[PDB]
């Protein structure tokens, strides 16, 4: 929950 990618995811 800040834009991460497909695996790390926040």
């Amino acid at each position: 929950x800040x834009f991460x990618n497909q695996y790390v995811a926040l």
